[PDB]
């Protein structure tokens, strides 16, 4: 009973967190197995972060002027290497307490948790989705650079996301664990477009499921669409076109609940165009985008 | 730059789950030095359940009827107490990763993180708040009992609630770790009314200064109120009456954006009176209380 917006446990990504000094900048670091990830703008000084030029800028770095803090323990770093806007530091000692890990890179509209740090401490954990447009809306202040965003299969953390940048917008973004961007950004104190966002159509209709498996299904009607009668509404109301892709995503929860994905989205169709009338779902006066239908499955049925 | 329902980082908790059996039923424990804390319905069978004798039905146990196990440790009992809704399990050794702690009784209003478990395993962590009427509106399935809230301060976790029971409208119920409920409550298969509930309108205050912290400023306006004027108003939408303690619980949040108390009491009674005209707050289309003054300033300010 219940549905909130939960993040994983923080646990095995805490394990890992260190902080990262490179002349008078500090921000966060990822230590798994004898590396340490960090965001490549460490090296920079707030001039530098005008226009930087990292293959000049990390030539003036050698290993010792990388300071790396694990709590109290101090790392000896011996190697450093830039991929994309990461920078991988070799330390001498495996963490030992590095989790059963991948590196991931998501689709826009996946979700994941966020472990905020500050200082190498972790200081919360927050549930979001990767916008449509490869934005983040987080909760990030200076010196969060390096908090990371994960997924965790039974033991496996999937670490996707590390945080880089606040747009002049208040979004934020990040790169996967191997530097790239999730974007067209660019690590630069420039302004920078994000694209034109829309609504995580799948994530909705799955959250219209949790409403339902909830005892919340005021919105259920008498109706019913079709794909293409559902894409021309949700094309005027900036929601992700719908597929059958989503659709089949979408089947686990239909079959709980007997509820066809089409008429969940004549139900979603009747919510655009009439909004919600003063009244809520789960706790919400608008439709909720940030469950994929894998989260409600495994929220509805208590995974571990 | 953002705002997000922060959940504290749940590790330090973790470590402290345990899985407890006796006969039949199976929920999660509390491992904190020597000891094992569950919620005392673990020795009930779903008959039992509908008027419990906890006293007889403890006295048909013996310290090898309860099994518990940390992980794939199993851990030896060598002790069993009641104390209130609570049991406690004396076991032969102190919990390695017992962080340091303490228990304490949350005041209606207070907020807190909840690590869900299932089989001692944790599946999720989300922040809530202690409803004015002493229920929380969590996210809990059944083998959810025995999961826990909490805060952190630095290195110390505060522990106020144990999952005890889903009533029938689908609202949580729990205990303090002295095993004391919160609210009327009682731990037994009966329909119970959980009080009227309020809005918590210090929370709603705080959040609104994180708004205006992160630019969402819209529903200031050339408007001031009175504490008596306000809570005539307060009274006709069912929020809580504010006091002058809340006033000053507010003042860090005053003095930083500079809009007085009163002043933002204005803009709530508007956006009461009014509506919030399709519009959002922190991405939300309604007034979000789960967030304290204290919650606002450490999000605000990054405290890990
Ligand atoms: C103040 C703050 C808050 C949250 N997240 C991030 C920030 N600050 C920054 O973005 C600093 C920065 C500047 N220019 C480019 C990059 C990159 N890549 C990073
Ligand atoms: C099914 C479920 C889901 C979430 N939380 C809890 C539950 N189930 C229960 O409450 C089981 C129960 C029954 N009667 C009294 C108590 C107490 N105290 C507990």
């Amino acid at each position: 009973s219940g549905f909130r917006k939960m993040a994983f446990p923080s646990g095995k990504v805490e394990g890992c967190m260190v902080q990262v000094t490179c002349g008078t900048t500090t921000l966060n670091g990822l230590w798994l197995d004898d590396v340490v990830y960090c965001p490549r703008h460490v090296i920079c000084t707030s001039e530098d972060m005008l226009n930087p030029n990292y293959e000049d800028l990390l030539i003036r770095k050698s290993n010792h002027n990388f300071l790396v803090q694990a709590g109290n323990v101090q790392l000896r770093v011996i190697g450093h290497s830039m991929q994309n806007c990461v920078l991988k530091l070799k330390v001498d000692t495996a963490n030992p307490k590095t989790p059963k890990y991948k590196f991931v890179r998501i689709q826009p509209g996946q979700t994941f948790s966020v472990l905020a740090c500050y200082n190498g401490s972790p200081s919360g954990v927050y549930q979001c989705a990767m916008r449509p447009n490869f934005t983040i809306k987080g909760s990030f202040l200076n010196g969060s650079c390096g908090s990371v965003g994960f997924n965790i299969d039974y033991d496996c953390v999937s670490f996707c996301y590390m945080h880089h940048m606040e747009l002049p917008t208040g979004v934020h973004a990040g790169t996967d664990l191997e530097g790239n961007f999730y974007g067209p950004f660019v690590d630069r104190q420039t302004a920078q477009a994000a694209g034109t966002d829309t609504t995580i159509t799948v994530n909705v209709l799955a959250w219209l499921y949790a409403a339902v498996i909830n005892g919340d299904r005021w919105f259920l009607n008498r109706f019913t669409t079709t794909l293409n009668d559902f894409n021309l509404v949700a094309m005027k109301y900036n929601y992700e076109p719908l597929t059958q892709d989503h659709v089949d995503i979408l089947g686990p929860l239909s079959a709980q609940t007997g509820i066809a994905v089409l008429d969940m989205c004549a139900s979603l169709k009747e919510l655009l165009q009439n909004g919600m009338n003063g009244r809520t779902i789960l706790g919400s006066a608008l439709l909720e985008d940030e469950f994929t239908p894998f989260d409600v499955v495994r929220q509805c049925s208590g995974v571990t």
